[PDB]
């Protein structure tokens, strides 16, 4: 029993983190086989960051301009290239700790673990779900650029996120490991800001099923609703539309609990209209939307507790 | 910026987790140097669990009754002994991945990371703070016994918790690594239940300082209060008393933010008396008490954002 915001065990990723220094800038890199991946803005001065042409900045560098430190060992840089917003530093040694891995791009509403790192040294691990507006609500301090986000699927690490910057609302923006930004953000100094966000409805429904599996049942009701009438209330409260594919995805949780998806939808409508009246669900006084149906199934493989 | 419930990177602990099987029971063990530590209830049948005499049960076992599997390698058990509620299995191989470590007992109100494991395989990592009533609100399914809780101090792992059982309210009870239970709980089947709990006041104040460091300021006020008058309101809302040592501990956060501890106390009193009026703090609609002052300082080393 119990329900926690749980991250994947981080060891496989810790064994890949290195420190990359160029000039007076230090940030983190990801060392897989004989390549080190990091944000290309490592090659920028502050004046550069104002309006950089990275192809120009990079042609003025050589391999020896990049100091890579893996723990207590300096790695010899033997090639460099740019792929979109990431720099690829070819090094003369393959990382003996490389896990099985893939570079996957995730969708808004999906979750991943973040290994926050400073100076190539891991400092903490937490779960973060990509927001509909393609930002993440992370916890990052100066120096954390290059920290990565990932899921682990069996023994395979799917990297999905590399951290690049903080937007003015305090939320975070970055790229996939192909260097393509999530969202309409750029690695240069502009007035760029997060667009409007919405709540991830399928996740909120998943979390209500988690609550039922864990014995919180006060919000259930006898009512049902139709998909269209539900989505009419969703729109009003800045919730994403629920689709038939979402309903299908919630199938297993519905079956385990014996609560139809559209019945749980009627509970959610009531919660949106009435609030909680001083009660909590799984320790929260707000409706939580950063657990996907898969996250709930993985963590709640336990008894439904009728 | 940002504030997340962050766990310590788990690799150093992942490298110590093994599977311990006795009879038809499998649970997790912790392999440090040439010893494997696990819950002694691994030696119990269900009928045994009803009312066991563990000294009797253990004298009837031999080394070959214990199968230890470290990944794909069976470890040869060459000695066994009991220390309080933990079993110590001496094995013929020292774990080459043993970190620098210590066995520390923590205090109620302190936090730690949990590496939830099944069949010797790590499945997730999350942050859990020992409650005043010596339970933890974890996320554990059958098979998770033997999973450990820990802090990491530089490269040294301080183990503080081994998981043993779930109480009827769905909260979790266990021991330090010396096998001494936290709280008035026993590793046998009884009607045992969690005693009444309270909120960890110093942690709530720490988290309010985190909120200020992160730009949530709506709950601040011009008022102050005295320590005694504050503790008079605390008692009424099931909050622990605040001590002068707690105030001293909050010193650095008070200095960074320029908000006196007793002024922040007046904000907390107002929040307790009035609620939040539909607003949130650091993404929560409840006052959070599972971050210690040290956790806030470690994660918020960042700009105060005046
Ligand atoms: C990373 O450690 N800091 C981010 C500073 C650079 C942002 C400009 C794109
Ligand atoms: C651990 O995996 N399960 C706990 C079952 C035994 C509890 C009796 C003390």
């Amino acid at each position: 029993s119990g329900f926690r915001k749980m991250a994947f065990p981080s060891g496989k990723v810790e064994g890949c983190m290195v420190q990359v220094t160029c000039g007076t800038t230090t940030l983190n890199g990801l060392w897989l086989d004989d390549v080190v991946y990091c944000p290309r803005h490592v090659i920028c001065t502050s004046e550069d960051m104002l309006n950089p042409n990275y192809e120009d900045l990079l042609i003025r560098k050589s391999n020896h301009n990049f100091l890579v430190q893996a723990g207590n060992v300096q790695l010899r840089v033997i090639g460099h290239s740019m792929q979109n917003c990431v720099l690829k530093l070819k090094v003369d040694t393959a990382n003996p700790k490389t896990p099985k891995y893939k570079f996957v791009r995730i969708q808004p509403g999906q979750t991943f673990s973040v290994l926050a790192c400073y100076n190539g040294s891991p400092s903490g691990v937490y779960q973060c779900a990509m927001r509909p507006n393609f930002t993440i609500k992370g916890s990052f301090l100066n120096g954390s650029c290059g920290s990565v986000g990932f899921n682990i699927d069996y023994d395979c690490v799917s990297f999905c996120y590399m951290h690049h910057m903080e937007l003015p609302t305090g939320v975070h923006a970055g790229t996939d490991l192909e260097g393509n930004f999530y969202g309409p953000f750029v690695d240069r100094q502009t007035a760029q800001a997060a667009g409007t966000d919405t709540t991830i409805t399928v996740n909120v429904l998943a979390w209500l099923y988690a609550a039922v599996i864990n014995g919180d049942r006060w919000f259930l009701n006898r009512f049902t609703t139709t998909l269209n009438d539900f989505n009419l209330v969703a729109m009003k409260y800045n919730y994403e539309p629920l689709t038939q594919d979402h309903v299908d995805i919630l199938g297993p949780l519905s079956a385990q609990t014996g609560i139809a998806v559209l019945d749980m939808c009627a509970s959610l409508k009531e919660l949106l209209q009435n609030g909680m009246n001083g009660r909590t669900i799984l320790g929260s006084a707000l409706l939580e939307d950063e657990f996907t149906p898969f996250d709930v199934v993985r963590q709640c493989s336990g008894v439904t507790f009728q």
